[PDB]
């Protein structure tokens, strides 16, 4: 199968998270996720199908995980953009105010503006650092979603927020709810990843 950032994925089958963003290191194949997709040996299914298991996570504290791939997975650098896709070039962040997109599962494509960045948030399962606040549209199973510029620049993974059972909080204004992910390049330097880019 081919692996590319916003393509939905289930953990044991429980968790309904997407895939972030296709990285490798070494000789292993992975992709970027949330932390609280699945802990590690956790099995994860692309397209409903099985392509690998979590090899590593980080939670509380943070919300970032490294799913590791079968090599009959093909990486990618593409962000799922309805028919088409947005090619990967790089991961540097984007300003404050500028315009960003991502890719979840229940809401798909959603764009909005940063408004903040470096926030760390207190969630029911514990705080998470280094999250960035937009304006994009947040749903319920879209963790992971894959955050990305019209440069092709990767931004982070969605972490999650105070989604209501209307199954967003985009629908209530901004100056009360918002979404937050977590930055893209601490991930790499954690697990000493590679971004594949194109």
């Amino acid at each position: 199968a081919n692996i590319v950032g916003g393509i939905e994925y289930s953990i044991n089958n429980a968790s309904l998270c997407s895939v972030g963003f296709s990285v490798t290191r070494g000789a292993t194949k992975g992709f970027v996720t949330a932390g609280h997709c699945g802990t590690v040996n956790a099995t994860a299914r692309i397209g409903g199908a099985v392509v690998g298991t979590f090899a590593a996570r980080v939670f509380p504290g943070n919300d970032r995980a490294w799913v590791s791939l079968t090599s009959a997975q093909t990486l990618l650098p593409r962000v799922a953009n309805g028919s088409s896709f947005v090619t990967v070039r790089g991961s540097t962040e984007a300003a404050v105010g500028a315009a960003v997109c991502r890719s979840g599962r229940t809401t798909g494509y959603q764009c909005g503006t940063i408004t903040a960045k470096n926030v760390t948030a207190n969630y029911a399962e514990g705080a998470v650092r280094g999250l960035t606040q937009g304006n994009a549209c947040m749903g319920r199973g879209d963790s992971g979603g894959s955050w990305i510029t019209s440069a092709g620049q990767a931004q982070g993974v969605m972490s999650g927020g105070n989604v209501q059972s209307n199954g967003n909080n985009c629908g209530i204004p901004a100056s009360q709810r918002s979404s937050l992910f977590e930055r893209l390049q601490p991930i790499l330097s954690q697990y000493g990843l590679s971004l594949v880019t194109g």
